[PDB]
């Protein structure tokens, strides 16, 4: 319930990128070159998967500043603008994590690596997203930071569960879960209570279209938990499962994006909605200033217009 | 006489794109060579992976095109979007075959590398689509198309026979593929040109500043693949390097039409409601 103008989006959006540019020195500073370089060749496909998602990130944002350019509304318009900083920060660091030299950790599970980049994405991106819920719903700035600061608190749990030992790591990770269903169950609540036709404030979005974002955004993050349990337990190969998180990690923020063009689309129809009442008032007002009776200028006046709709 | 289309034209038009690119699949997989295709794969470990990331970038961008073709402004600007739906999915399904088929393919003259004929048939079935999508946005001759549309088809299949040619034979016949790709440029930038006057007898379905972009979408995107083969066969590139290429090139330049219909359905929009203020 912020309900920020485009000023207030530009200056969290300088803060995303000031706060990354922070994080990714922060990470270039711990460095191990020979082990990056040695991971980086140990899983082969790895500087691909990232560098391609880099340059489907590039498109994403380029869809965004599109529709922000040419929103419908001033009211959709702030909300292209989170999501054009959301998914930029998702370029940046993609292209970082396949071109840089960046800080991981050894896991205890598998011995794999744990990208923190990655983790250091997502504690900038997903409490952001939520705070965007926050407005297409218009929920209680309590509610909203209450799941906001659960989500990223949650991140930060299954990032530094995989160092623990076997049963500190489970009872984590397990927490970490539990909090996921949390952020889920309140949002399915979040957007459910403003699809209502009876709600002020209305919100910026239709009612039908809330119910696209409760949908996307539990059934596409949701495969996020799912690979990184199906990894830990050794049934999935490292690059298969990081294959599945970029291409999840693409999915869950553009599938906000074809939502937010899917919006600014529909307020056509809603255009040809008033221009079809005015035309009907307006044949409503000449049948209100003519007499239609024997007035004979052409025909019968009744008739003439009898003709036409025949 | 001129070129229109409509919309139950362009979805038979849509599923014969579909059905001859379905009879090229087979043919691919019919005289395909399964040890072969895994010594490709396994001495280039990358083409796998980049295109099924292409064909990923390539599914979103279909869908973007559903959402224009149900949410369009016009009648025309939704058999324009109506094109490009069925262009951009072909994309989709040769990408994800091409990583994931065992696919006909051959080795060029030059340096040995595969040539990708699924890619090869996509260009064949795509290109020369655009062209006709061409002279919808513009509404040039039937004949001034059809020529375009008929010189880039043999376009795309002098340069694949090109790889085959021994060296002196190979530099003419892709030099002429070449020589030709500039004759349909220069014929499409001409073609956007008479509908971008000002006073042009049949409005065409596009502003006329959208009109210059579609002309300079089209030039400065498709010009990367005669760049790629030539920077590839002289040996300035690796081959997965302009492979990479190949693949982002191959989405600009679809998505860079798919993201004008948008822009010019959402500038619309504004535009009405704007009217409707006043
Ligand atoms: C263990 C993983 C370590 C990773 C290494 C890099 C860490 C840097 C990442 C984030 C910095 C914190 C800045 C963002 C903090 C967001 C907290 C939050 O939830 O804010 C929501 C807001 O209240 C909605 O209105
Ligand atoms: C009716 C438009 C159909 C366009 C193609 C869709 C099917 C593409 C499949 C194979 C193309 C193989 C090469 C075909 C070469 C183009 C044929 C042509 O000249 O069409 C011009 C049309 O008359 C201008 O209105
Ligand atoms: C000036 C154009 C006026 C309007 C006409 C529109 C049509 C343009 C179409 C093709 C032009 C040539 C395509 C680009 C070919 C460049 C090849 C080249 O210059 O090669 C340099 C060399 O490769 C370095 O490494
Ligand atoms: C754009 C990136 C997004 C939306 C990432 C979302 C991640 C989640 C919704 C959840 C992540 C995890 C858990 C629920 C538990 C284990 C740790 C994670 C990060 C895999
Ligand atoms: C969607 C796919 C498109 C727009 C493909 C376009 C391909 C070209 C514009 C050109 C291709 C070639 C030449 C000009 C010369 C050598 C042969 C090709 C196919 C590389």
């Amino acid at each position: 319930i912020a309900i920020a103008s485009t000023k207030e989006v530009q200056w969290q959006g300088i803060f995303m990128i000031i706060v990354w540019l922070c994080v990714m020195g922060s990470l270039i500073f711990f460095a191990n070159p020979e082990a990056s370089r040695r991971v980086f060749a140990k899983f082969s496909h790895l500087q691909s998967f990232y560098g391609a998602t880099s340059v489907a990130f590039a498109f994403a944002t380029g869809l965004d500043i599109l529709a922000y350019v040419n929103a419908v509304s001033d009211e959709k318009r702030v909300l292209s603008g989170i999501l054009a900083y959301v998914d930029g920060v998702a370029c940046i660091s993609y292209l970082s994590m396949a071109t840089l030299n960046l800080y991981f950790l050894v896991d205890s599970t598998q011995g794999n690596p744990v990208w923190l980049m990655r983790y250091a994405e997502w504690i900038i991106t997903c409490p952001t997203l939520l705070y965007w819920c926050g407005l297409a719903s218009r929920a209680d700035r309590s509610s909203v930071s209450d799941i906001a600061t659960a989500d990223a608190l949650l991140l930060a749990g299954g990032a530094l569960s995989s160092i623990l030992p076997s049963w500190p790591a489970f009872f984590v990770f397990a927490g970490s879960f539990a909090t996921y269903i949390y952020v889920m169950l309140h949002m399915w609540g979040m957007f459910g209570k403003a699809m209502q036709p009876d709600f002020q404030p209305p919100p910026p979005l239709p009612r039908h279209a809330l119910h696209l974002l409760r949908c996307e955004i539990v059934m596409s993050w949701s495969i996020f938990p799912l690979v990184e349990f199906l990894r830990r337990q050794g049934y999935i190969d490292f690059q298969v499962g990081e294959a599945m998180n970029c291409v999840a990690d693409y999915a869950a923020k553009v599938g906000l994006a074809m939502i937010m063009v899917n919006c600014n689309l529909e307020q056509i129809n809603a255009l040809r909605v008033q221009q079809m009442h005015s035309a009907l008032t307006g044949m409503l007002k000449v049948m209100r200033k003519t007499n239609l009776s024997s007035s004979r200028m052409a025909q019968l006046d009744g008739v003439d217009d009898d003709v036409k709709s025949w």
